[PDB]
């Protein structure tokens, strides 16, 4: 009976070679293949915020850090570090400007796959829970954020992706977004339709929130040093027929990086009244780093100025680090 299910599975994996490479179904990293490039640079684009670190690495397994946060996040003194052996990853946030909070991030699994994230806040506590399901061409992940339990019930988001290669170059997914609001209130749900289109020329992408509505993208190197992406953000809502609120709007970014030894360069367009620079250069004298941020608006020709200084403490370790540094079996 059972011995028939690995016969399917064998005429899969027969198949398998048909259907193409593996993929690790992470749609999230498949969103980074743009959102690396522009949404860590839209992480990067405050420009309210002086941004120091302060790394001290003490061992390839430990990198300890100071942040010196300004502005938004108002921090100027959140120490961080993190550590980790392979396959497993912490990460510790810490921050004391009357209001408390901290972030730990660890890793539990080679095999098993799975990772927590969770923090505290005075504003907000927050837990999240992700376990991967990696598959042969496909993975499953099991997330959940404040997943608090009831006597008798439970509460909380509990998201569930699934995406698999349907061709070579080609893949679908969905995630099926899943959250419980309350004991009175519902198992809220909805399915983000996802598909991907990684032709090597470029890769398109495109994310259904069945509660939103569909983002694109599309993504391409140009030179080995100078990589560019497009993309599309799109939102709809319904409101009251007399002047009301409705959502129907869209985003569209371009932007390129433009890298060069020890130096990092990130451009984009936002929109025709909005663009943003970001400029890293690593000094070559020492383990410290240098970033501007330029946001600027031309609809009131305004522009957001920010600097970032990363250092990394030199010491016979890191030396010895560098002789030590003979895997990268450590996820971040």
């Amino acid at each position: 009976i059972y011995s028939s299910l690995s016969d399917a599975f064998n005429a899969f994996q027969e198949r398998r070679k048909q259907f193409g490479l593996s993929n690790p179904g992470t749609i999230e990293t498949i969103a980074r293949e743009v959102q690396r490039d522009t949404l860590l640079t839209n992480y990067m684009f405050s420009g309210l915020r002086a941004d120091v670190t302060k790394a001290f690495s003490l061992a390839p397994l430990f990198q300890v850090s100071h942040q010196f946060a300004m502005g938004e996040r108002l921090n100027p003194y959140a120490f961080a570090a993190l550590y980790g052996t392979n396959q497993i990853f912490a990460q510790g946030n810490l921050d004391n400007e009357g209001a408390l909070s901290t972030r730990f991030n660890y890793r539990w699994g080679d095999r098993t796959i799975t990772k927590t994230q969770f923090s505290i806040g005075g504003g907000q506590d927050m837990a999240q829970f992700e376990h991967e399901h990696l598959g042969d061409d496909f993975s499953a992940s099991l997330k959940a954020i404040n997943p608090s339990f009831l006597d008798g019930g439970l509460t909380g988001i509990f998201v569930g992706d699934y995406l698999q290669a349907v061709t070579p170059r080609l893949g679908l997914g969905l995630q099926a977004v899943w959250q419980r609001q309350g004991l009175t209130q519902g198992p809220d749900t909805a399915i983000s339709y996802f598909a991907r289109y990684k032709a090597g020329d470029w890769v398109a992408s495109a994310q259904l929130q069945a509660q939103g509505a569909l983002n694109t993208s599309f993504w391409k190197k140009l030179t080995d040093r100078v990589q560019a992406g497009v993309d599309m953000t799109l939102s709809v809502a319904p409101s009251q027929s007399m002047m009301g609120g409705l959502t129907k709007e869209g985003i569209t970014t371009f932007g390129a990086k433009y890298d060069f030894r020890m130096s990092t360069f990130r451009a984009q367009i936002d929109s025709k009244g909005k663009l943003s620079c970001l400029l890293e250069k690593r000094l070559g004298a020492a383990p410290v780093t240098l970033t501007f941020a330029a946001d600027v608006d031309h609809v009131t020709q305004q522009a957001k100025l920010g600097m970032s200084v990363s250092i990394e403490a030199s010491d016979v370790d890191l030396q010895e680090q560098q002789e030590g540094a003979q895997s990268l079996n450590i996820p971040f």
